[PDB]
């Protein structure tokens, strides 16, 4: 089970990936929760406190590891071996979920951050190609972490969008970037659906077969201090839809 959750909505969208991971934790013996979204924090949305999350050094910050894996002194190791060291690049949030933080990819300068990028690329490659454990990687709409080499291992690309033309466009694009990349299955997940009018708008610009499910908005079940740790219980409707979405997912892949 190799899953990729892409969307342009920060924490809100990442909550979907987080939710799927928590549900999958009851079926899989081990899950690699990969935070590849620079404008979000899969760790916190998964229950970790600010300090617990930061205590988990992101790949981009593992200077010594980067030096050892990619080389140094003007020499670059073309094919880095890290598959066996993955379990050292993160922490077990619990007895099932293992979180790995990618870290923001430095764009400025345009000089040559090959070493860092190489280390991150090698980790993503191992996670999707060399590991047998379930993988759920959260990422932005650009999905730049994925390549045609790892796209083949992706069981499904889930595009999380909102019920509005603006977000619908972003979704259609994510479906394109993923499609042209190699990913065979791309499904949608409508998040923050507040009204029926928004639902009709969805069933208008997207086919029922491409929609994995819908997640209703909760003003008193997503904010305040009742979100995060308190959700294991089947309370808000968003919980019921998450499961149905999961079942739809398992049916697609299985």
């Amino acid at each position: 089970m190799k899953l990729a959750v892409a969307g342009k909505g920060g924490v809100g969208k990442t909550t979907v990936a987080a939710g799927l991971i928590k549900i999958m934790a009851s079926d899989y013996d081990k899950i690699y929760a990969v935070d590849g979204d620079p404008d979000s924090c899969l760790g916190q949305t998964l229950g970790l406190s600010i300090e617990e999350a930061y205590a988990i050094t992101p790949l981009i910050e593992m200077k010594d590891e980067i030096r050892e894996k990619t080389g140094d002194g003007g020499l670059l190791i073309l094919n880095p071996k890290v598959d066996g060291d993955l379990d050292k690049y993160g922490r077990y949030i619990d007895d099932k979920i293992f979180l790995i933080r990618m870290g923001e990819i430095k764009k400025g300068g345009s000089q040559c951050y090959c070493r860092e990028n190489s280390f991150l690329g090698s980790v993503v490659s191992a996670l999707f190609l060399d590991k047998k454990e379930a993988v759920v990687m959260d990422m932005g709409a650009g999905i730049e972490h994925l390549t045609r080499g790892t796209a083949k291992a992706v069981d499904m690309m889930i595009a999380v969008i909102e019920p509005n033309l603006n977000s619908i466009k972003t979704g259609l694009n994510i479906e394109k970037l993923a499609g042209d990349l190699g990913i065979k299955k791309v499904r949608y997940v409508i998040n923050k659906v507040r009204n029926i009018k928004e639902e009709k708008l969805i069933k208008k610009h997207l086919p029922e077969d491409k929609i994995l499910g819908i997640i209703p908005y909760n003003e008193l079940f997503i904010e305040l201090s009742l979100k995060g740790e308190e959700i294991w219980q089947s309370t808000n409707p968003a919980f019921v839809n998450l499961h149905d979405i999961y079942q739809k997912l398992r049916l697609e892949v299985g």
